């Protein structure tokens, strides 16, 4: 009422992220193949070889399973140095 009200709502945190996470993904399905990935890639105004963009399912596979997900993902942003 005077100060006390609702929860927490902070201006743009991590979740904030998943606006950028579906836009990697065209099937919308959670998870980025190597296929999915290609064409956000070529879609850019570069050019980008096969090998550039396996080095990103490496980069954000901490599974090895074959594809990111949102959380491996977030991750991934989070730093690439
Ligand atoms: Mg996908
Ligand atoms: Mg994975």
């Amino acid at each position: 009422m005077v100060r006390c009200m609702k929860d927490d709502s902070k201006g743009k945190t991590e979740e904030e992220l998943s606006d950028l996470f579906r836009m990697f993904d065209k099937n919308a399905d959670g998870y980025i193949d190597l296929e999915e990935l290609k064409i956000m890639l070529q879609a850019t105004g570069e050019t980008i070889t096969e090998d550039d963009i396996e080095e990103l399912m490496k980069d954000g596979d901490k599974n090895n399973d074959g594809r990111i997900d949102y959380d491996e993902f977030l991750e991934f942003m989070k730093g690439v140095e």
